[PDB]
């Protein structure tokens, strides 16, 4: 089984899923000074207002909150995407101390955290049949630094104690992901990958250029977690990223100048 230590992280991943070492894997390093401008990408559209809701989850690599993918409550449209992607899940990877957790990196600089909303292309039917496409997935990628609180987060933060090990859950309904955005949509966009087993390249990235803040104590909580079962020796969930790999052939794009 799969996971983020010496014997099990992500060079070893490639045995189970030779994808690992293919032309358009995630995450990478966004070179600002190389990816484009491009006037032609719009604004991207999110709308989140009637978003519902439903678990938070400690799945044994992260915690998600996932939401009612069942109707277009909560969807993510423009930038450059074609079509409706409806949003499935967040989660967030992080690390042991402040200066590494981020997958993607800008200019070599890691950051604290990275949240990532995903979301699946309507036209698909289901996220089973959306990640065996090309265009079958958008991630909505934003970075974290520690410094003031971010209010919307606190939370998810006050429920972690009670999805300690892997495995556990809770109700976590009347949850707005609209609180944890930045003021600016200005992004950047390539196609990857998931960033996790099965590591299938059916993704649009989107990474904001501007990160959120988040307090010490926030990220301290995310720390407490816990890789293990309950009855296991424990193992706290800490640097569940996977680092930057080759750009190959593709081009990183800008919306902004
Ligand atoms: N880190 S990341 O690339 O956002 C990980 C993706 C986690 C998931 B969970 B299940 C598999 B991969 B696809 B489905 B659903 B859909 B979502 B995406
Ligand atoms: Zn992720």
């Amino acid at each position: 089984h799969w996971g983020y230590g010496k014997h099990n992280g992500p060079e070893h991943w490639h045995k189970d899923f030779p994808i690992a070492k293919g032309e358009r894997q995630s995450p990478v390093d966004i070179d600002t000074h190389t990816a484009k401008y491009d006037p032609s990408l719009k604004p991207l559209s999110v709308s989140y207002d009637q978003a519902t809701s439903l678990r938070i989850l400690n799945n044994g690599h992260s915690f998600q909150v996932t939401f009612d993918d069942s109707q277009d409550k909560a969807v993510l449209k423009g930038g450059p995407l074609d079509g409706t992607y409806r949003l499935l899940q967040f989660h967030f990877h992080w690390g042991s101390l402040d200066g590494q957790g981020s997958e993607h990196t800008v200019d070599k600089k890691k950051y604290a955290a990275e949240l990532h909303l995903v979301h699946w292309n309507t036209k698909y039917g289901d996220v089973g049949k959306a990640v065996q496409q090309p265009d079958g997935l958008a991630v909505l990628g934003i970075f974290l630094k520690v410094g003031s609180a971010k209010p919307g987060l606190q939370k998810v933060v006050d429920v972690l104690d009670s999805i300690k090990t892997e495995g556990k859950s809770a109700d976590f309904t009347n949850f707005d992901p609209r609180g944890l955005l930045p003021e600016s949509l200005d992004y950047w966009t390539y196609p990857g990958s998931l960033t996790t087993p099965p590591l299938a390249e059916c993704v649009t990235w989107i990474v904001l250029k501007e990160p959120i803040s988040v307090s010490s104590e926030q990220v301290l909580k995310f720390r407490k977690l816990n890789f293990n079962g309950e009855g296991e020796p424990e193992e706290l969930m800490v640097d569940n990223w996977r680092p930057a790999q080759p750009l190959k052939n593709r081009q990183i794009k800008a919306s902004f100048k």
